[PDB]
């Protein structure tokens, strides 16, 4: 019986995922397990996940715009966006306003936007977009306020889990597989 | 049913948390999962957690003084304190005395102090403060000697879990949520 | 009751493992838990596993050729191959073609090849070799398309688990144990 | 009911732990979760654990000699030994012979030695010492051949778990606690 990201998901959600044209992702706690590795000189590192990376490229490959949105002013996140070919917006005071800006740039509504975050700074956006989603490790204040929770944890495939849903809802999977079968 | 850091907590604890003016935290095993990454030249790194970071800022924002206290002489911990805007005391032979020094600096009693630690060097402080706490990963010798244990593990939101309680006990939640809702 | 990598495995698989002369391994998600540590300048690190290392040497010691195959252009993977004494092929657009090249270099058929991978870029190879395998953390699209799944996760002994099977199927165990018993 | 490392342990083991004068530890997979972090230039790091560190010092503080024994030629392990004040022997071809050498240096028998390891290179020693022990993540070939398994995993307190047993068997705990209570 074939894996389908869509079974056990409600019709309403699948319908929103089908119209997603812009997918935005918090960095820490969402593409990351929330950890910041500090070295002896205070320099910082984060761990991203390759399944998440593969998922994000596939969204881009399926004509969906992908954006990373972080309040931190980190070159890490920028370098990560470059490696996968995604937009990045760094040092953002308000994530809603950032998202709203990206809607105007691509000629989109908020109802065509997906946002994935894990904590308070993501909340303005989570409450404004057509399709908010939170990883399993999300702070309860965010979890409580978003219906769609991934089974997986941030930095352990939660973002891939989202990508798979969106791609499945947009009829993209069969062709993804066919491209990689030879 | 709204998430409340305070349900399933005894009245006595809530009442102590309500009077906390100074919150002190061990570094390793408390804001960290206990791990030290050693590089080929013996240089060390640690992992902090962004939920913990968000929690600590919120304590500071609510007018509660925050301090990190470590026996290790690490620039990591100092850099981390700077990034969040908190006091740091490094290389402490005795944590009780350090805490006691901080009480005098801010004109406080030990009854108005919270301390969170995971192992033996924290014990002198844990036994002296008004509100000791330990994360779930705490050594049993410490666990046994402190009533309040967080559900979460050090470096996986245990400190945020503490911050949430204190903030909740001090009536700070409703406004935290309002600030972030748009 | 002696541990045997071969119990609970079907005869057919054991028989294929017995004829393996070339063992190829994806890097990320297969010898790694899928994580990429990004530093402030975009420099990357990965974590390998020493049990996996011990397994790979033992394959080489038993006269089986070992190869690592990655699409990424990383010096990490090369350095890792050097440390264990195995062939490496980096930056591969198509893994099938790479494998096929290695068959010709060693005068082998695809039926004599094992390939272990976790995600889409491995699929062309997984579908072409005599003995595909996937770790437990493998993406479901890959899992679904390969019968042999290791109990262990990538970067947590999954590759050793494979090595053990192959070595067991090729009668190599008794002597491995004897070499190390004093 | 006070935590006792000794309950649920057989009398025979407790008796051997009571006479331990030399405690030797594999590095990788034993003080580490088996992971090797490779950076872009092939430089390696490992993660040690602070609970393990606290345990090792306490063994030293209780007059037990502690030694780290690795086949790898890593400055990491040396730097780690220095930080905790323990002997280190690096690049060891045969661990039994290394241990045997340390017995003669300290005027001890093999029956007064504890060895903790996780994989084949440790086996010669595990089979020669009075008290072998293996972490929960140990390779089955080693697990099968050693009776004492820690509940915890390497790099997640397995070595502390051992230290606690030995210290408890040697009547050391009460005084350890008393030293840290003020």
């Amino acid at each position: 019986m074939p894996y389908s990201p869509l079974q056990d998901l409600p019709a309403d959600l699948i319908d929103r995922a089908a119209r997603v044209r812009l997918a935005c992702f918090d960095v820490d706690g969402t593409l990351t397990d929330g950890r910041l590795y500090y070295d002896h000189a205070g320099n910082e590192s984060k761990a991203f996940n390759v399944l998440d990376g593969q998922g994000l490229k596939q969204l881009e490959h399926a004509g969906i715009h992908v954006a990373l949105i972080t309040a931190r002013a980190s070159l890490s996140a920028e370098k990560r966006g470059q490696d996968l070919g995604l937009h990045v917006q760094i040092g953002v005071k308000n994530k809603r306003l950032a998202v709203l800006a990206l809607c105007q740039e691509h000629g989109l509504s908020l109802d065509q936007v997906l946002f994935m975050g894990d904590d308070l700074p993501d909340l303005p956006a989570l409450l404004a977009v057509g399709l908010p989603v939170a990883p399993a490790n999300a702070h309860p204040w965010i979890a409580e306020r978003v219906q769609w929770h991934t089974r997986a944890r941030g930095g352990e495939g939660a973002a891939r889990e989202v990508c798979d849903v969106v791609l499945a809802a947009q009829g993209q999977v069969d062709s993804i597989i066919a491209r990689f079968s030879a």
